[PDB]
């Protein structure tokens, strides 16, 4: 990943009960959407891209 990515998912994650996932899908997301919601929850009207991105079963993929 990216080191703009590592660091926002950082502080993105820094609250999430199952860290592990969260780090790995805000990376993934971060890399699609080139942003990261801040805060460590919500806020995802910033980035549209992050806040609409969804997995294969079409549920909501980005923490």
């Amino acid at each position: 990943g990216s080191n703009f990515c590592d660091s926002k998912c950082k502080l993105r994650c820094s609250k999430a009960g199952l860290a592990d996932r969260c780090l790995k899908y805000c990376g993934i997301c971060c890399e699609e959407c080139k942003c990261v919601p801040s805060g460590t929850y919500g806020n995802k009207h910033e980035c549209p891209c992050y806040r609409d991105k969804k997995n294969s079963k079409g549920k909501s993929k980005c923490p």
